[PDB]
């Protein structure tokens, strides 16, 4: 799936991401834009032999089981294919575990480079929900 901006904002609002651990909804939409281009099937292979999956590009070395990444954890307790579903439930559920760690949203590099400290409010403006 490729989500529309306001389609995704409504979706993540319903999943309770607005102000989750002090991060306004705008930063979740911004993160998704620069991580995946709102593409729910997005995948990225890194040279180290892990893979980043889905709408939020969650990493296989720590968060999900891929069956292909050596010496790995799956802290979100999922198969990594679940992060490629058209429904964002699994990705939001795992991301909530990520931002609860102490590093916060700095876990996502695209957030860190293109969203952090900007007017993230712009990413939910012109939407109903």
């Amino acid at each position: 799936k490729v989500f529309g901006r306001c389609e995704l904002a409504a979706a993540m609002k319903r999943h309770g991401l607005d102000n989750y651990r002090g991060y306004s909804l705008g930063n979740w939409v911004c993160a998704a834009k620069f991580e995946s281009n709102f593409n729910t099937q997005a995948t990225n292979r890194n040279t180290d032999g892990s893979t980043d999956y889905g709408i939020l590009q969650i990493n296989s070395r720590w968060w999900c089981n891929d069956g292909r990444t050596p010496g790995s954890r799956n802290l979100c307790n999922i198969p990594c294919s679940a992060l490629l579903s058209s429904d964002i439930t699994a990705s939001v559920n795992c991301a909530k575990k990520i931002v609860s760690d102490g590093n916060g949203m700095n876990a996502w590099v695209a957030w860190r480079n293109r969203c952090k400290g900007t007017d993230v409010q712009a990413w939910i403006r012109g939407c109903r929900l």
